[PDB]
């Protein structure tokens, strides 16, 4: 697989990323200790995930550029831009983990929860963000798409931040209000907080690196990619409860943490005034008894069948979007990604 | 005064900054609530200071550009870039206030300490940072210095963050270690954390807006400006204790908060092993008795006279630096700023 194979070369390039990012320690030994801290931040937070967003950059680059044009340097730049996508995510996760008081991320203790880190992780998340632009300068400065990539990473940060704000306003900590847990609000939180950086950003970066800088081609790619992003998060919210941690590697937390999951949202539009009272009394409590009662109300309202029909209808629609908005890009850029997302 | 007069037009332009930054609410009413939160973040955190760094941009622009070239648009851009410097500072302050557990900033409650804000201020500080690049795009996109300004703001953020890391490593919360409170470390924390964004960034932005984009001219301006920055923070650490809150508007906190102040640093290089023990026992305690004992040990080691001689020697050196590195820039760009800084 285009992904599975390239995932080794991708992860092997992290060693160079770290070396280059900690290189100013030579000329400026004054800041050596801060550079040593940066290295630990990169090593803890950029490593441990699946690297799929970063990998999407490398995979789309190979499918958008003529093999003849894909020289050693072009490839080193594609892996660097892939790692910039991974550093953007690492900065948002370090910060979000602090904001929602998380304990673990991918079964490892959150960086901020580590002894001696604490709220210093706020500066660490900022440093992870600064690393993107340092890498873009170091490798893509002389490239004609340099400014396009800077603006894309900056716009993606802003859209994710707007999304994060929307999420925090929708679900205040120590506040029970299912009235604001609407579908229209859910689609908006998903579009800004996840879809842009996870789906639009990787392909968009590959597109500019290929010289595809047209506004219409980017709007066309955006139409497909955000729709894929909307499906993905809906699948993430579903598998969190109605899935299995064997295949996924994540156990149900959405209920205990009062999250604006797609499940609680569809329960809202389809409920008798009595069924709405049951949800209000249970959702948000860390007692295993109350968590068990929520899962039951979803099952009765036939939400697994509501998701199953949503997935069938979603896949069909995304195939229709690819036919309509892929050209002139090779459909395989969108298809390779859709295959990995859908089941 | 070039500052005092222009400070009214500068502050009057904040209304337009907010209007333009909250304008995407029209086409995207989905995110309206997040835009409403952004507006409150801007209004609380960008207003209330003295605006001198932002003002430096406007003042240097007028002294670097021919009056004939200073049209309505050029001026609107200079005020916008000035406000970008103020938003960069607002983002660092919101975040630093969270990290060191501050209660107030300029006598007003810290944003994060406000009811309902808490750790959400982490996303708020990020949004303040995103606003810089949104403003640069909205007003300077078509300008030839566009990329120069983006890279300058990005490099200034990174240098401040590196400085902040250096500070946090030097003074760990709940940790007494005066061994790492050296002069060489102090000058490094001041250079990266304060000097670059406070002194280099405003003039540098004015310089690029004037078409002065040469590497040597920027290195020349940097040599003067960082030296001014080093003096400024040393004066800030001195006036915090040996100053008066009537003129300054700040009362002594450095002692109670175990900060790496220039006073404690000069006390280290000039102390008998017995005088070092006294400092260790007192510095860092919130008891008014222990705070009073520190001030006494400084006075005996003739630190106000050590600062007085430092200020005399510093002003002389900065006049020598201006003679040597101002040309071809009009010396009045550096002099107007030096006058405001020195006494
Ligand atoms: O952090 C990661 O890299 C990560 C972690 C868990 C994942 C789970 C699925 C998945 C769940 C059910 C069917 N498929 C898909 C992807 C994914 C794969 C390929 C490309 C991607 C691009 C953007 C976002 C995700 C992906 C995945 N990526
Ligand atoms: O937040 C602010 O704008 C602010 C607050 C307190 C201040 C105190 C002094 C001051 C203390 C003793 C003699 N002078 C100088 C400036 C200052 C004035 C003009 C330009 C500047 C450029 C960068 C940094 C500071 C300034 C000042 N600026």
């Amino acid at each position: 697989d285009v992904y599975a194979q390239e995932k080794q070369d991708f992860v092997q390039h992290f060693s160079q990323i770290v070396r280059v990012l900690t290189e100013d320690e030579m000329g400026h030994p004054e800041i050596g200790d801060a550079i040593a801290r940066l290295k630990e931040v990169l090593e803890y937070n950029a490593i441990g995930g699946k690297y799929n967003r970063g990998l999407t950059v490398v995979v789309a680059f190979r499918e958008l550029v003529e093999p003849r044009k894909q020289d050693a340097d072009s490839l080193q730049r594609a892996w660097t831009v892939g790692w910039c996508v991974e550093l953007l995510q690492a900065f948002f996760l370090v910060a979000d983990d602090i904001m929602d008081s998380s304990l673990t991320r991918r079964g490892q203790i959150c960086w901020y929860q580590k002894p001696g880190v604490g709220l210093d992780a706020i500066n660490d998340a900022n440093l992870l963000e600064a690393c993107i632009y340092r890498l873009l300068k170091l490798y893509c400065r002389e490239q004609p798409y340099y400014l396009n990539l800077i603006e894309l990473f900056l716009q993606s940060s802003y859209q994710t931040e707007i999304g994060q704000t929307l999420d925090l306003l929708t679900a205040p900590q120590g506040n029970v209000d299912l009235v604001r847990f609407t579908e229209k609000r859910y689609k908006s939180i998903v579009k800004y907080k996840t879809a842009f950086y996870s789906f639009y950003l990787p392909i968009a970066a590959a597109m500019y690196m290929a010289g595809i800088d047209g506004e219409k081609e980017h709007a066309n790619a955006k139409k497909i990619l955000l729709e894929m992003g909307e499906f993905f998060q809906i699948q993430d919210d579903y598998l969190d409860l109605f899935g299995d941690p064997s295949v996924t590697g994540k156990i149900g937390t959405d209920i205990q943490d009062n999250k604006c999951s797609w499940l609680v949202v569809q329960c809202l539009q389809r409920a008798t005034p009595e069924q709405y009272q049951i949800l209000k009394e249970n959702y948000g409590q860390k007692e295993a008894e109350k968590v068990a009662r929520v899962k039951a109300l979803y099952e009765e309202l036939d939400l697994p069948a509501v998701f199953l029909q949503y997935e069938e209808d979603s896949y069909s629609h995304i195939m229709a979007l690819i036919e309509q908005y892929a050209a002139p890009l090779p459909p395989a850029v969108f298809l390779g990604l859709a295959r990995k997302i859908y089941k």
